[PDB]
Formats: structure tokens, sequence, C-alpha cells
């Protein structure tokens, strides 16, 4: 059990904003994407003939679940076509999970929608370099071992404002055992003493993509873990320093009225 910290899994993001406790239709959750996370859920709930209280329960659930976005693979877990096409089929940043009337996994689902989820902005110091470590943290709420980690990155076509995270949009680019680590004192995870730090090389994009991650444990069970993180580059500005030569408003207005429709 557990979800990532840095750069912030979506779901966590959610559960640490909170105000989804009430009232249960969710009105005081304040950032708009986290409320239509819960929101979808809850309606949906509404709409298969539940009680509002089975519907507020539902969506409080997919927040309050942050650290248990899992799916059971069994022994076969290893193989990523297996887990592809019979574990996290769909609903990658739910891990699966579409079923409210059945706990574990519930349905969280709302956090599979599509549109302008809030990244972490990752500044960049060059332009033109096309991998960047990222010391990503994971927070474990758990201490299961053996297990290890792979984490993705969607490929540079994905559009957050489109399109649904899914595997053949994801790249590998980590996979390894990672060891189990003291927190530093800046950590980011208050849920445990102990932390999961891996140099992610992330490759370059000048749009907005998603890191997944997924923690599997070695076992015959095959539980493992799977969040989506929300996160952007932002290109230095000015000029590209190797161009340069040493020395020895009514425009918004108009954008609006002369563009589409
Ligand atoms: C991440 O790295 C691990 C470790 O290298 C990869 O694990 C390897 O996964 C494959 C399945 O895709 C395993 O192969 C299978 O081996 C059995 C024999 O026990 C055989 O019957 C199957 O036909 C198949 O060849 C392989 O054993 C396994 N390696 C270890 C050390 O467990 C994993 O696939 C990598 N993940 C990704 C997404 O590539």
């Amino acid at each position: 059990h557990g979800y990532v910290t840095f750069p912030i899994a979506r779901q966590r993001r959610c559960n640490v904003q909170g105000g989804f406790w009430w009232p249960p239709e969710g009105t005081n959750i304040p950032d708009p994407m986290c409320r239509a996370a819960y929101q979808y859920v809850f309606n949906k709930v509404l709409s298969e003939g539940g009680s509002t209280s089975q519907a507020a329960s539902a969506a409080q659930y997919m927040f309050q679940q942050d650290n248990e976005y899992a799916a059971l693979a069994g022994p076969n877990f290893r193989d990523i076509c297996w887990i592809k096409e019979q574990v996290v089929p769909d609903y990658l940043c739910a891990a699966g999970a579409d079923t409210w009337r059945i706990r574990p996994f519930g349905d969280k689902t709302g956090m599979d929608i599509v549109g302008s989820w809030p990244p972490t902005v990752i500044p960049l110091e060059n332009n033109f370099v096309n991998t960047i470590p990222i010391e990503l943290e994971f927070c474990p709420t758990a201490i299961h071992e053996p297990s290890y980690f792979e984490v993705y990155v969607t490929t540079p076509e994905f559009n957050v404002y489109r399109d649904k995270v899914t595997w053949p949009l994801l790249e590998l680019v980590f996979n390894s055992t990672v060891p189990l680590v003291n927190r530093r004192a800046d950590s980011l995870c208050t849920a445990n003493a102990r932390v999961y730090r891996m140099i992610v090389p992330v490759p370059y994009r000048q749009t907005q993509f998603v890191i997944y991650v997924r923690w599997q444990r070695i076992d015959p069970v095959g539980e493992g873990f799977y969040n989506c993180v929300d996160a952007v580059f932002a290109n230095r500005p000015g000029p590209d320093p190797e161009d340069m030569i040493p020395p020895p408003i009514a425009y918004a207005g108009y954008t609006e009225d002369h563009t589409g429709l």
C-alpha cells in the first residue's frame, strides 16, 4: 500500500486537498478536477439506483483509499501482456477499479476522467536535453517485500485534454527493485519514516504528460499498485544561448471576436 508523493500522484493530491467528507455531493472539494472525479462516481451510483449515502460512500472511498489503487494479478504478474489485457486493461488511473458495490477495490473511475488535471511543473535549466532525471519518491503505507517498481511515461502524442491513459500510449522508462530508505527532512511522505526513492529518466516533453507508476509485489496473489502522476516541463524562456553572437489592450478582445465559430 502507498502512493507517489513526488511528483504527487493524482489521487493523493485529491485526498490531501480534502473537502470531500461533507456535504455528500462534493461541493466543498476545492479543485475543479478532483470535484469532477468525486461527482462522477457519486452520480454514477445514483444513476444505478443507489441511495445518496451509498453514492457519497462510493465517492469518498475513491479519495480515502489513495494508498490502495491496486489490482490483483495472480502469479503471472511479471508478464506485462497479462497485466495489460487482464489485470489493468482499462481505467488505468483507477488501477482498473470499476465496481462500486464490491470493496476492495470499489469504483475509482472518477480519477480516470479526461481534462486539465493540475500537473507538477518541472523547470528546465536547458531546453535541448532529452532525458531529465527525476528523483521520484514513493510513500509506502505498508511494507510489502519482495517487490519491484516499473515506471512508464506517456508517448509524445498523448494529450491530457483528450486522451485516456492506456497501455499503447505508455513507454517503459524504469524497471528495478528499489531499496527502502529513510525519508529526508524535506519529505513530503508524512505517513512513513521510510520511503522508496528512485531516479527516473523522464524523456523530454513540450506537452503535459503522465508518469504511470507500478509497485508490484513479487508474490503468488500478485497485488500491484498503480498511480497516475500529472507533470509538465517548463521550458526556460529567452533565446537559445548557442544562437547568440557575443559582443566584441483590445488584442485579446480582437482574438476572441475573430477566431472559431
Ligand atoms: C521488468 O524486469 C523484470 C526482470 O528482468 C522482467 O521480468 C521477466 O518477465 C518475463 C515475463 O515477461 C519472465 O519470462 C518468463 O519466464 C518463464 C520462466 O520462468 C517462462 O516460462 C516464460 O515463457 C517467460 O519467458 C522473466 O522470467 C522475468 N524475469 C525475472 C528475473 O523475473 C519484467 O518482464 C520487466 N518488465 C517489463 C514491463 O518489461
